[PDB]
């Protein structure tokens, strides 16, 4: 098993750069709107303690430089929505894919198209942690890079990059500008809460192991969802929700192993350990593959 | 900040993928200018693939025997030749989205991005390394043949891999875009083993430097080693020898971190002899060898 990103071309065709003063970052051009982090309006000193409503009052359309490559797109309107700026431009992007804006849950994965100066640089798969950070790879100039999933022909954008934390993980918003987690867009060191293991994804991984004939860990027991959640929390594992149980449905049907029987197997692995054994060639339980990723790599 | 297995953006390649069908055999092709490149075993029937005389099988085909679909459009084949294990279909239409490109044959230990495709449709993109035994640890399913591997520099796509085969061990084998396999493999329907799969030492060292740049030094030690004494231990553990060129190529990472290359060699020697003792590096419980020094430099320079 490996991390696989979605093909990035539909998103590449939407990346632009946005500059205000000497402050430059990336934006997302869909139809005639460009979406970007609102701190582009800040000088470096402004970002220490910004009052964004007051800073924006001092800006007009003609203070925003939007470029597709080196080609300028004239800005004809602007507004703030939470921590994102929306710049209306006078050109509808001919490369706009079918798209939606979605807000994901911890545990869900997405592809990040890391960009610099409006130019796509690399693509990789990330998982939203329970503490609402991602382990990205981002350098200066990466803000406004986006994360997304592709379903059929539709790009679902879920993430726009804003922040690195002192621990070197990343934080950002959805495309309506609402941060994931307790973070704010300020030039300040902010701590993320203690993280936990993504249980639903570990279960998906165990189903993947079974699909491939690696099933020594299957035990004879079952559990209730409540009892499992209480045990899991003592091992720093997330509780399962009903949605988690439901998204495990297809893998449960494919293998014939009920979700709560697999939970009882995992409980035993937590309580008793691996006994120097491996699962899918690994002593670590992997928690960054969703049930969809498992299906997507097995078929 | 951070270090992740990263692929190049795939859009320039997506615009070149098409579907090639001959008989009941369908796989992917690569459409550049007015030529479509694909694995020649498309011309094969199920019975042919056991021992295909490709020159014999190809001469019996006509241009119209090849159905090339690009999205909803069918491209008319107006010529066809064979270059080793790659078929070259001349089409009457030049692909308008052809990027600047070159064909290159990659060296073992180098990385490239793979755009996995099915029925001419891009499905996923990931980074691989060409292993010392000339296999790649890919993710490919039925119908993935003709998927390509590439690197991008500025605006130029260097195609280096086209996919053909899975081995019994689950690793993968393919050719360059001149149709020559990497490794001792053959495009016939047989179970093939690779040579011994050694570890790309210069890459493990780069990844250790990446781990240091990202704040983890638990594996470092106060010891050093000579290059030869390191290589003696490395070869004992089925690692490739480190050459002076590798040492030099690691210079920028050594400069950035302040850790002499042979001091990092002494760290790796200790990891090989003692193991990792349940600890992890950059989240991995194994020594990773599929990032090149340049992969690390481009993600971690300045951090
Ligand atoms: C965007 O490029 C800014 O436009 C930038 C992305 C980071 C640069 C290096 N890697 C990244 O992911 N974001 C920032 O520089 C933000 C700007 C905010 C939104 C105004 N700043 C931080 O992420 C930042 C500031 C501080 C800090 O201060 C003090 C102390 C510790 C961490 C930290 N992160
Ligand atoms: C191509 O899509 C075929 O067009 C296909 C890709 C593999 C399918 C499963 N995963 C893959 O990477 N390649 C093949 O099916 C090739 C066809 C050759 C080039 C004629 N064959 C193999 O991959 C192959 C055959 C055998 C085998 O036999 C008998 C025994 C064991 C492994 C094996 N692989």
């Amino acid at each position: 098993f490996r991390k696989m990103a979605f093909p990035s071309g539909k998103v590449e065709g939407c990346m632009v750069q946005v500059t205000c003063g000497t402050t430059t970052l990336n934006g997302l051009w869909l139809d005639d709107v460009v979406y970007c982090p609102r701190h582009v309006i800040c000088t470096s000193e402004d970002m220490l303690n910004p009052n964004y409503e007051d800073l924006l009052i001092r800006k007009s359309n003609h203070n925003f430089l939007v470029q597709a490559g080196n080609v300028q797109l004239r800005v004809i309107g602007h507004s703030m929505q939470n921590c994102v700026l929306k710049l209306k431009v006078d050109t509808a992007n001919p490369k706009t894919p079918k798209y939606k804006f979605v807000r994901i849950q911890p545990g869900q994965t997405f592809s990040v198209l890391a960009c610099y100066n409006g130019s796509p640089s690399g693509v990789y798969q990330c998982a939203m942690r329970p503490n609402f950070t991602i382990k990205g790879s981002f350098l200066n100039g990466s803000c406004g890079s986006v994360g997304f999933n592709i379903d059929y022909d539709c790009v679902s954008f879920c993430y726009m990059h804003h922040m690195v934390l002192p621990t070197g993980v990343h934080a950002g918003t959805d495309l309506e500008g609402n941060f994931y987690g307790p973070f704010v867009d300020r030039q300040t060191a902010q701590a993320a809460g203690t993280d936990t293991t993504i249980t639903v994804n570990v279960l998906a991984w165990l189903y993947a192991a079974v699909i491939n004939g690696d099933r020594w860990f299957l035990n004879r027991f079952t559990t209730t969802l409540n009892d499992f959640n209480l045990v899991a929390m003592k091992y720093n594992y997330e509780p399962l929700t009903q949605d988690h149980v439901d998204i495990l449905g297809p893998l449960s049907a494919q293998t014939g192993i009920a979700v709560l029987d697999m939970c009882a197997s995992l409980k035993e692995l937590l309580q008793n350990g691996m006994n120097g054994r491996t699962i899918l060639g690994s002593a670590l339980l992997e928690d960054e593959f969703t049930p969809f990723d498992v299906v997507r790599q097995c078929s």
